[PDB]
């Protein structure tokens, strides 16, 4: 008889990982965006009347809205268990992936904000079947038709498309982002996001034109913060109460503009949920 | 017909002024008493 | 530790945790001014 393994593994050390975070999403939307700084939170779209020359008289003005957290950390447990990871870093480091995805969920859905409420009356198209064929994205793609950018759509309906492509003859082609691969149609590729939403089937597709050089769509944020932990982001201190608990304060500072009203289309009524039966 | 003076004016900057407060004085007492310091909060007249 | 001083080593050693121990000082402003 020896040495045993658990008694001898009393004796070693673990390699611990840092907390994983499931809801982490690549958030591409963020990425793809184009963003405009805005000195003093206010934003002013000016546009020409009924496009002599005439300005209109009451232009939209975007106004940056807030959000914050507090973060709680008790001071025993930063003081004796950051060794080796720090214990605020990581309660900040996963809180701003949380607010980070709820950043991009408002780009999408908020109802000040947001793509799927600013779109206009003709930028808006229904499918003919219920299933996302390629000739509702062709419709699509008529209406952006000047410099289309991206789709927009949940994974399913990316899933959906393929399958209504693969009932055609048609294989979409495929092209690498970031590392990863995407579905095209048209040359223009399909982005996912589970942030669309998505409710017993019935999802939407967006398809945008980004740049302010363009007239397309671009992201608004605040430039210079104290604290300043990214863009539009900030992290301070906040104190510590007489339970010593030491809080911080994190601030993400957002918005969005539509440049231009055909810059933007939705496709309405999308479902997900059809399957087609191959019979020979 | 040409382009209106508001509409011009939607894109020209205004020139704000710091917030006008109407009780300043000018407060002429301390600027003529004579300051004295006190160390540590007592002042004893013998 | 060693069991029962083969060396086997017990699978259940003591493990000390550090306790903390706080305390609030509380000063008013204008007794650490004057």
């Amino acid at each position: 008889l020896a040495l045993r393994d658990v008694a001898a593994r009393q004796l070693a050390n673990a390699t611990k990982t840092v907390p994983q975070l499931r809801t982490i999403t690549p958030r591409w939307l963020v990425r793809l965006l184009h963003w405009t700084p805005v000195e003093a939170g206010i934003y002013r779209v000016n546009q020409v009347k009924d496009a002599f020359v005439d300005y209109i008289d009451n232009p939209r003005e975007y106004l940056l809205s807030a959000v914050n957290t507090v973060v709680d950390v008790h001071t025993r447990i930063s003081d004796l268990y950051s060794n080796p990871h720090d214990q605020i870093r990581e309660q900040l480091r996963l809180t701003i992936e949380i607010m980070k995805e709820r950043q991009e969920s408002e780009l999408i859905n908020s109802r000040e904000y947001g793509l799927l409420n600013n779109v206009a009356p003709g930028q808006l198209v229904h499918t003919r079947n219920g299933a996302p064929t390629p000739d509702d994205l062709d419709e699509l793609l008529i209406r952006v038709w000047k410099e289309p950018a991206f789709f927009l759509a949940h994974p399913q309906a990316i899933a959906a498309f393929g399958r209504e492509c693969t009932r055609r003859g048609v294989p979409p082609a495929t092209v690498s982002l970031f590392g990863s691969s995407f579905i095209t149609w048209r040359g223009v590729p399909l982005i996912p996001s589970d942030k669309v939403p998505l409710e017993n089937g019935k999802t939407k597709i967006l398809l945008l034109r980004v740049g302010e050089s363009r007239q397309g769509v671009v992201g608004l944020y605040q430039p210079n913060l104290p604290g300043e932990q990214g863009m539009g982001l900030s992290v301070r201190f906040m104190g510590i109460n007489r339970k010593a608990l030491a809080s911080y304060l994190v601030s993400l500072y957002c918005s969005l503009a539509v440049l231009t009203d055909d810059a933007l289309a939705v496709l309405d009524n999308v479902d997900v949920t059809q399957y087609h039966t191959y019979r020979y």
